[PDB]
């Protein structure tokens, strides 16, 4: 039981270690379920064969796939980190992905054959593994083509829209509903109290917290475009609460992490880059709201702090624009370009420096050592290939002064120069950027149906204000949304569903590899063969 | 397609105006000059018209304002973001998704020649700048098509005749496809080996 919570994650608990259990233990029976001891020995010893015999036998055979994925994914890395043959990791991946291509073609049966009994399949509590959800399950394993099936996506746009039965047309009426609170009595429900479930669906708190972001970012526009005074105005103090506020926010996030250490949670949430950025934009804003109420430099310099700052919360526009479905993955795929952009920047730069430091060293021969130096090199060759080129200034004429010598080359290396940049290298990265399209939109589209699920769990986990209001409910301080309570009958009616999914499942793919080409090619070989001997041992026979 | 991109190169370029303008001139009074200055230079800027002296002005001179110099750090990352990532990844969405819409669009203009075609047989023989007349004085063919009894039993011959070709060229084109003749030669094969056990099975000497 310890080596199975330790090798399925943080908050795993298995029934070994339980009291009940423990109870029993200690003063020496049956198990109920024996095939799940049966089939989890199995995953631990390493015997394929006699697990996948396990498998199909007995119930909750989805619950049983995902969890020998994750035990197979967390034994494979072990065995990794061991500096062990590395045959054995590799052998362990091939259980891994075994087990879980058993899952995704068992969720395929079942929501083609139901799809109502499909998703109650995908949320009931499984008390025999440690009170999860499939669902859960199947992220803890970070199995994408299992979330990105339609089924889990179905399941959560509905787990997305909470207790409202609107479908064709959201978002606008959403908004018209915040904006216009007796508007809400207007909206559908599934099955005054209209109120509270308006205010608690995740997509209403999804749109109120962006409804307050933009209000945010238009006072940072205002107060960085006008004049400001000696102390912070009513639309600073605005900025500077949502600002503290979202600090805050994020400060006390992080002590509701699933680990228990104070240190191991800064790192766990250290791993999102949006995180790291926002903790740095934080820190630079601190830095220069507390530089703005001194004397005029120190204030001008602050002031300059928030302009430079204000660029980050523009660009953070992108991240809530990834909430869409056509415009994530695209974001996505700008993030995986920006390395192969990359790549070519630092040739584009070598040719360009080149070019810079042998027109300054031609040009102007009788220079004293100045910083000025270094920036001539770069300005001018880099303004000329975004169409700023100007004859008159890369080779002045020479009542002109006196020509400097070898002044002629200049026009022929900026020739070459523009021909190489402008013709040769971009033309390359378009090739480039063409030819791995495909594979870079695939990747990205799973991605972010993969991601749809922790922003549910994120706007289900938030308080119904947003930032600049949650000042107070920071103070103050799952029947849906995350699981599914069920009855026994129920229980037993999806018990009985799975079984016959599973049974379906193995008859189909036993018809169809018995009426394969190859199959049948080789059985009439056979028989044919068989069916030759025995007609030379008849004929060989002279009975006249 | 086009769209779905103009928005993000909107919110780049907006925070690249309002950095410069708001760094560039620190004393002003709110005027609806403002909302000008963030859009216009910006946009034009992509398009060609790039001026280094105007971007960043330099600094007998003027006093240099506080971080003139971030200006130009900016704008030669705003030109890399726009000039070449988003414009070389819109090239490539236009590649990639060419021979559907070609194809879709084809199709759609095949099926668009029936109502341009119907519009222009039922419309007055003067065009528009003198129909007024027509509007006062307010199918053998290009429609349908009237025919006799003999013509018409001619059209129903026909029509059988072909659909009686048509099932049998399926039949025929069914029946000798490697899958069904692998089928059929298994099915026999083993029927003939039951029956050949069968008959060594008896033992008459
Ligand atoms: C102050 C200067 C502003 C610098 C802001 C750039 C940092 C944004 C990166 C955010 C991130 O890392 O998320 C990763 C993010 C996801 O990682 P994950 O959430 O941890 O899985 O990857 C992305 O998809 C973001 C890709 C779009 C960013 C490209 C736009 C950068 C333009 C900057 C230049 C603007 C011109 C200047 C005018
Ligand atoms: C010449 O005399 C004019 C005077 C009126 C002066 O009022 C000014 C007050 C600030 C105000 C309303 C004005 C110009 C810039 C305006 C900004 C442009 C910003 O752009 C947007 C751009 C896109 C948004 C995402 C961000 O903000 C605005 C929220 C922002 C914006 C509309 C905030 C409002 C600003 C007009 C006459 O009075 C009678
Ligand atoms: C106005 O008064 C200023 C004066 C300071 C004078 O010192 C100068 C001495 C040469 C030095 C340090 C300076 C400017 C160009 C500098 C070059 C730029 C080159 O770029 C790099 C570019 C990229 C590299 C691959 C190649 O070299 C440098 C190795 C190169 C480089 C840094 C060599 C160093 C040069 C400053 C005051 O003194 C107290
Ligand atoms: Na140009
Ligand atoms: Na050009």
């Amino acid at each position: 039981g310890l080596v199975i919570e330790y090798l399925m994650g943080g908050a795993y608990r298995c029934n070994y270690t339980r009291k009940r259990f423990r109870t029993l233990y200690h003063n020496l029976n049956h198990f109920p379920f024996p095939f799940h001891e049966l089939m989890v020995w199995a995953v631990l010893m390493k015997r394929q064969k006699m697990a996948l015999f396990f498998w199909q036998h007995g119930e909750e055979a989805m619950a049983k796939a995902l969890v020998a994925c994750k035990l197979c994914k967390a034994m494979a890395h072990e065995a990794s980190e061991n500096d062990m043959v590395d045959d054995i990791s590799q052998e362990l991946n091939h259980n891994s992905r075994d087990f879980g291509q058993l899952a995704v073609e068992l969720l395929d049966q079942s929501y083609k054959q139901d799809e109502q009994l499909a998703m109650k399949l995908l949320t009931y509590e499984l008390k025999n593994w440690s009170n999860a959800t499939c669902l859960q399950l199947a992220v803890a394993a970070k199995h994408r083509d299992f979330i990105a099936h339609t089924c889990s996506q179905m399941l959560l746009t509905d787990m997305w829209m909470g207790r409202l039965r609107m479908r064709k047309n959201s978002g606008l009426k959403v908004i018209l509903g915040i904006l216009l609170p007796p508007s809400i009595l207007s909206l559908e429900f599934k099955n005054g109290r209209k109120i509270y479930e308006f205010y608690n669906a995740p997509i209403v708190k999804f749109w109120f917290y962006t409804l307050a972001y933009i209000g945010y970012l238009m006072l940072f526009n205002y107060i960085v475009l006008v004049k400001m005074e000696r102390w912070p105005s009513t639309q600073e103090w605005i900025v500077i609460s949502y600002i503290f506020t979202l600090g805050i926010e994020k400060m006390r996030e992080i002590l509701m992490s699933e680990p228990g250490k104070l240190l191991q949670k800064v790192k766990v949430w250290l791993q999102e880059y949006w995180n790291v950025t926002d903790l740095i934009a934080i820190l630079l804003f601190s830095v220069g709201m507390i530089l703005r109420l001194q004397d005029q430099p120190f204030r001008s310099d602050g002031r300059v702090i928030y302009c430079v700052n204000i660029i980050y919360w523009y660009i953070r526009l992108l991240d809530i624009f990834g909430v869409n479905k056509y415009l994530g993955p695209y974001v996505m795929m700008i993030g995986k370009m920006m390395i192969d952009m990359m790549y070519f920047v630092i040739i584009m730069l070598v040719v360009l420096m080149s070019f810079g430091v042998a027109r300054q060293a031609i040009l102007f021969p009788n220079e004293e050592p100045s910083w000025k130096l270094a920036k001539n090199i770069f300005y001018m060759p880099y303004w000329m290939i975004y169409g700023e080129v100007f004859a008159d200034q890369i080779d002045p004429p020479c009542q002109l002064p006196p020509c400097k010598t070898g002044a002629w080359i200049v026009p022929a290396i900026m020739a070459c120069y523009l021909l190489v940049a402008n013709i040769l290298l971009v033309n390359l990265l378009i090739a480039v950027f063409n030819n791995t399209f495909f594979e870079v939109k695939s990747i990205s589209n799973q991605v972010w149906k993969f991601q749809r699920y922790q922003l549910i769990m994120t706007f289900h986990e938030r308080p119904v204000l947003p930032p600049p209001l949650i000042i107070f409910s920071h103070m103050t301080m799952r029947d849906y949304g995350l699981k599914l309570f069920i009855t026994d009958d129920e229980l037993k009616k999806v018990h009985d569903f799975e079984e016959q999914c599973i049974e379906e499942y193995f008859r189909e793919k036993d018809d169809r590899f018995n009426s394969s080409n190859d199959e049948r090619i080789r059985v009439t070989s056979e028989r044919v063969e068989n069916m030759s001997m025995r007609l030379e041992e008849v004929n060989e026979r002279e009975h006249s």
